[PDB]
């Protein structure tokens, strides 16, 4: 499909068995999503953006369905107050900018 | 042109007559450049990113350059990161996103 910019990129993805709302995010390098009680180990990392940073946990070789398409990395869960798909995965699903 | 995302989506702007390095951003609602000297009035203002919240001043109308296409619109400018794209301007230079 071709997404304009008019509103927020939002679209629905599946992870961990649950259904949730995520921005296709370009200028995140890598995932981020809300708290959610992912299984398996994962190790600390803080990331930083406008207003500073954030503790999160990072979950490897994670399966992300978006938009039907399926994909499988890295995501990064914490206390974010926007689930964002990052380029990480955004290259896994075909994704590019046009203009 | 069309930008894969393997890489940061990093382009030269022009603002006040300086060229500069900023990165398209789906997930920025709004622009946010790292502290310069831009001329005209200016408003104080606030803007949330991951990390919490900042001060940023608010220029409106500004004339912006990004690779090669023109667009005028509010800029702020303020302790970012990265100098930021976002879809406040990148609609102007007709900028979707497309898989
Ligand atoms: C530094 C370049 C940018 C800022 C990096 N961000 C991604 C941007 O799209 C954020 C996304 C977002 C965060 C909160 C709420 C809504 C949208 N938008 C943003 O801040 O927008 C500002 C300006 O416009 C306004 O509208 C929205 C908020 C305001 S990040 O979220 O901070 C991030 C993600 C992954 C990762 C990192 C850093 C570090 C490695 C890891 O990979």
């Amino acid at each position: 499909p071709q997404i304009t910019l008019w509103k927020r990129p939002l679209v629905t993805i599946k992870i961990g068995g649950q259904l949730k709302e995520a921005l296709l995010d370009t200028g995140a390098d890598d995932t981020v999503l809300e708290e959610m009680n992912l299984p398996g180990r994962w190790k600390p990392k803080m990331i930083g953006g406008i207003g500073g940073f954030i503790k999160v946990r990072q979950y490897d070789q994670i399966l992300i369905e978006i938009c039907g398409h399926k994909a499988i990395g890295t995501v990064l869960v914490g206390p974010t107050p926007v689930n964002v798909i990052g380029r990480n995965l955004l290259t896994q699903i075909g994704c590019t900018l046009n203009f």
